[PDB]
């Protein structure tokens, strides 16, 4: 079973990245199941939609009173070193928020940090019906 844990949050980096203190050490977070438009794309740079990505999980994380982060049951961490993980705000899964709201598709999916990918599926699939943001 997945478990939450507390993180104190040092910078919002980007629309999918966030910089933590968890269990008294810096670490860059990268956002599982998620591919969001990109403000720093090593090849594009800032693409459409990617300053109302990263304000709005900026937004998120700054006004949390509490973060916690979840593990899934695979790797930790990924080749550049960053933290694997289901991030919530006030329990709010953040990685959700922003599929919801059209600032996010589910990315390509490895097994087995795959735990809540049909659940960002459901809302990916409401927020194209509802035609937002990105499926304007």
């Amino acid at each position: 079973k997945l478990h939450k844990e507390p993180a104190t949050l040092i910078k919002a980096i980007d629309g999918d990245t966030v910089k933590l203190m968890y269990k008294g050490q810096p670490m860059t977070f990268r956002l599982l199941l998620v591919d969001t438009p990109e403000t720093k794309h090593p090849k594009k740079g800032v693409e459409k939609y990617g300053p109302e990505a990263s304000a709005f999980t900026k937004k998120m994380v700054e006004n949390a009173k509490k973060i916690e982060v979840e593990f899934d049951k695979g790797q930790r961490t990924d080749k550049y070193g960053r933290g694997l993980a289901y991030i919530y705000a006030d329990g709010k899964m953040v990685n959700e928020a922003l599929v919801r709201q059209g600032l996010a598709k589910v990315a390509y999916v490895y097994e087995p940090n795959n735990t809540h990918e049909q659940h960002l599926r459901k809302s990916e699939a409401q927020a194209k019906k509802e035609k937002l943001n990105i499926w304007s």
